């Protein structure tokens, strides 16, 4: 791992990323973020989630530094909170209050439950841990029998074809996960179990070990579409479950996802990940559970060697990211929203964190 980790300082890459998002992105005089650079629209949740992450890591490396930041994302993320919308309380994709009418989405809310879980776990802050469960409540009130279990990736269909998704089982599992071991309550075990099952039978391609998009529910047709964050989150919330159960299936199933992933996604000779990379980071996090389980150092090799070549070849003369991670940046983004380089933060703030428990 030294041999990557070398002379870089992934926590200074991290500060420089968020000014560089701050001086873009921040709305003015407030803790909230602009969707893009036209900065005409308040962003959506999801790059608002990587900041989350980001400050959480942080509190690992500086309590002090990150508490406070912490914090004013949180109360950010109230903004985006409805309290009562027909019946049940849960995050929006866009700022909303009592008295409006939200666009949900039952993968947001997973992927900001895992994020508030983290949170708590840093700081011990009651009132993270009760919007983690909120979250995490939203999300699973999208799990219905229709298609014989799964999760809806939206509660208010317009657009889209009715469907159940892959990203809305894996970061429910996760969250799930995430508060069994903090709340001890095997009923979010079983959910995790259940929603696994489901999702085995249904969405992953047993050929590879990689799984599909989503299953329509008209017609049960299946969006064979593969993305990178769908391996991922099923792989870090499977290696939850093998410590839950200490059942080797999780363990060799985490494993098998895991060398398809790379296979398909990952460059190991130059670092390159070919997906977008608010998709692709979450075999980067993968690889980071895997050191954590294993503690072989291969694992924060491929994470040091990948989020290099993130600061090395994608970084901008602007300091900004590009939204895919497949090919090196050679001329200056002129488009850009919040996710593209918040993402980018969440990686620097992880690898700083790796780089201290190393050394």
């Amino acid at each position: 791992p030294g041999v990557e980790i070398g002379n870089n300082d992934y926590y200074t890459w991290c500060k420089e990323t968020l000014s560089v998002i701050d001086k873009d992105l921040k709305i003015s005089g407030t803790h909230s973020y602009y969707e893009n650079q036209d900065r005409s629209q308040v962003s959506f949740i999801w790059g608002n989630i990587f900041l989350l992450y980001t400050y959480t890591e942080g509190i690992s490396l500086s309590k002090s530094e990150w508490s406070d930041a912490l914090m004013n994302c949180f109360l950010n993320f109230d903004n985006y909170w409805h309290p009562n919308y027909k019946g049940i309380a849960g995050y929006a994709t866009l700022p909303t209050s009592a008295e409006k009418v939200p666009d949900r989405f039952y993968d947001e809310n997973g992927w900001t439950a895992i994020g508030l879980c983290d949170a708590y776990l840093a700081t011990q802050n009651n009132s993270y841990l009760e919007k983690a469960k909120g979250a995490l409540a939203f999300s699973l009130s999208g799990e219905d029998n229709v298609l014989g279990g799964g999760i809806y990736f939206q509660e208010t269909f317009v657009s889209l074809p009715v469907q159940k998704n892959t990203i809305c089982s894996a970061v429910t599992m996760l969250s799930c996960m995430k508060l069994y071991e903090i709340t001890q309550d095997r009923q979010y075990l079983d959910a995790a179990i259940r929603i696994n099952d489901w999702t085995v039978e249904n969405l992953l391609d047993k050929s590879d070990n990689l799984l599909w998009d989503a299953k329509m529910v008209a017609d049960g047709s299946v969006n064979t579409q593969k993305w990178s964050y769908n391996a991922g989150f099923m792989i870090r919330s499977w290696l939850k479950m093998y410590q839950a159960t200490k059942d080797e299936k999780y363990l060799s199933q985490a494993k098998a996802t895991l060398a398809s992933s790379e296979a398909k996604w990952y460059n190991s000779i130059n670092g390159a990940l070919n997906d977008p990379g608010y998709f692709a980071f979450s075999i980067i996090d993968s690889w980071f559970d895997m050191y954590d389980t294993d503690k072989n150092t291969v694992w924060l090799t491929k994470a040091f060697h990948a989020i290099n070549f993130i600061h090395n070849k994608l970084r901008d003369g602007n300091g900004r990211y590009p939204e895919h991670w497949g090919t090196p940046t050679t001329s200056n983004l002129e488009k850009y929203d919040l996710r593209f380089s918040t993402v980018a933060a969440y990686m620097y703030m992880r690898a700083a964190n790796y780089k201290r428990i190393l050394n």
